[PDB]
């Protein structure tokens, strides 16, 4: 595969002579040392979720290159698939989905807000590892973060901000004309298909375990909603093992729940394969995605839907999101009231510079999107309490 | 010997023993707790451990390039990763302040010490297995013995003074079985030399000497950047303390580059400061080699350590001393530790007043079982030792 997929947007820095690491190992190190990644500890934290996703992602790849050796060379290296799972959630705003909706509404006339768009914007521009190119990651890694590789102009709509079109053009630059015109038509790269599967499996299964010990789900509710749906989900392993897994998850002993969680995770990984994308792509990274076997896919959706209605769709969480979304709107209206006097001094400078292109609002949105919940509340207390 | 890959206790899992140790540590509750221990600063013990791990793998890469003789002996990436991810697992709430309190409250029951606690967590407390903690491979455990002696080998009397109750360093006597297991494939001559004192132990394995250097480099440099932007050190204090001492430290690179390094650190631009940090880190890494240990050790993991070049050692010691003088030994940090040590001592005295009634039920049950051996206090100590600051603050409020 083309060495253009290993390239960075800028070559000003020179790799040290003693440094024999791959471009993707350097990408992983950049993300791990970045302020955006460290913030995931505030946001079982988002950093914990991303570490689990990285381990599943490398487990998926290891499993695929055993069942399909022909693709051993095509598949992402361990440090690349790690990089996409450590970076995938850096763009989420304070207060999760409540934060996203507020920011999107406050930007309704200036490009909106969306978390995956924000991830792309952080790594290509906001993280100041370089002065002008963010973390300046290699092209293939950047392509792996484009879960929706079209512009938003084409709840927020998934896409890339128009203010980042230059860096999106750079990422897709080595693709032939027709591959680019299919991409905007729903479509994603192989590496990103793997990262997505790792993220869902981690969400479905690893949120579930401490939901049990915290008492947020009792055995009756697991049997009534998840365990019954899985006995009829159509995959033979789950229909066979569901009863035995339900007793391990409610064992009350960690060394038994761990065997259940490990068994569920492993069953999902072994049901993933590379199949051809069903469209006339020429580039191998868009012609193939990783897919989970459909029945095993049904079981994953039972786990995802179950964790969402008993961990997320409960009033204690939903009231916190309502608070968060009111709180974010308060900050946005105050800061845009007089940005130059209320923003931190450095952010005020970027706002002045950004106003020559009438992008002052995107700067305020960047600033809020990068706050933790503790930072936003304290800022809210400084402006209103 | 393959005995170093053995544990105390799937078809498609073709990972090395050290890759499995890394995954266990990454998944452990003990590791996740390091995230807890108006700006946007989020440097934790967890981030400190990731940076140490990345320096550790870089150290191994430099040794395998300059000293091929040692390529079979040096630790794999995941083994050095595992030792840096775990090195800070045993630290109690409130850092040294917590440690002083627990040690004083355990004065008659084996004491408390963070490295001992780290050994105790991975060999027993973390409930990944029923009876052997994370059940790590023998060589990984050996890499964690920064002080491979018992606290019986390594009393103060008489408001509390920090100097009087800083713990000796070593392994708890109640974990002797798991220590005996780790040292089992050693000849008697290596074993009686390993517990030799300089009381302060003198020796450690090659894997652990590498982790110690990576930890020391991480502590020295990666605290330094945020100290500068938070205003905890001014340009003037950097010149008088660090820069002047580095101009006379004896290493030519630092004497040559200090002037330009100081202007880059105070540039005010992250993309410039990182190049100073990267160059300091790289200058330190590239100055490490494996040499023989000055003791007639027979086992190769004990006959060789990694050492930093001495003049380079002075530069590292200037940086470590500087972060201690302007980031740690400041009244703002020390009062937080005094408060924490008063807090830890309150929890211990209340909980030991009646453990069955006040402990959470699961910990109360462990306390009852442990009283058959009269080791109840260590159970209270493990419980307090595994709290975060926030959990301890909440428990304290429920009690006072
Ligand atoms: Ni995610
Ligand atoms: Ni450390």
């Amino acid at each position: 595969l083309n060495p253009e997929w290993l390239a960075r947007n800028n070559d000003e820095h020179k790799i040290r002579r003693n440094d024999h690491r791959s471009p993707f190992q350097r990408d992983r190190a950049r993300i791990l040392h970045s302020a955006a990644f460290r913030r995931l500890q505030a946001k079982r934290t988002r950093l914990t979720h991303s570490l689990e996703a990285a381990q599943i992602g490398t487990g998926i790849v290891a499993q695929i290159k055993l069942k399909q050796p022909e693709f051993r060379e095509l598949l992402p290296s361990d440090s690349l698939i790690d990089s996409l799972c450590l970076a995938h959630d850096i763009g989420h705003p304070p207060y999760g989905h409540g934060g996203e909706i507020a920011l999107n509404y406050m930007m309704r006339d200036h490009g909106g807000f969306e978390g995956n768009a924000q991830t792309f914007r952080i790594v290509t521009s906001l993280e100041p590892y370089t002065e002008h190119h963010g973390m300046n990651l290699s092209r293939r890694t950047l392509l792996g973060l484009l879960k929706y590789p079209a512009l938003l102009s084409a709840s927020p709509a998934k896409g890339i901000y128009d203010c980042d079109l230059a860096s999106l053009d750079w990422v897709l630059e080595p693709l032939c004309e027709s591959d680019r015109e299919l991409l905007g038509q729903r479509f994603k790269s192989l590496d990103c298909s793997i990262m997505e599967l790792a993220d869902d499996i981690a969400y479905g299964v690893h949120d579930l375990e401490d939901a049990i010990v915290l008492g947020m789900v009792t055995r009756a509710q697991w049997q009534e909603a998840a365990a019954a749906q899985l006995a009829e989900c159509g995959d033979p392993w789950f229909e066979e093992h569901i009863a035995e897994l339900s007793e391990m998850l409610f064992s009350g002993k960690h060394y038994v729940r761990k065997d259940a969680i490990g068994g569920i995770v492993n069953a999902l990984l072994t049901s993933i394969s590379v199949k051809p994308v069903e469209a006339p792509f020429h580039n191998e990274l868009l012609a193939f995605n990783a897919y989970i076997e459909p029945h095993m896919g049904n079981a994953l959706e039972v786990l995802k839907h179950f964790v969402s209605q008993y961990v997320i769709q409960i009033p204690q969480v939903q009231r916190f999101e309502y608070k968060g979304q009111q709180l974010i709107m308060d900050l946005f209206e105050a800061l845009s009231a007089d940005p130059e006097r209320l923003l931190p001094q450095a952010t005020g400078e970027k706002w002045r510079k950004a106003q020559e292109q009438d992008e002052g609002m995107r700067v305020i949105c960047d600033y809020i999107a990068a706050m933790t919940d503790a930072y936003a509340q304290r800022l809210h207390q400084q402006l209103f309490s």
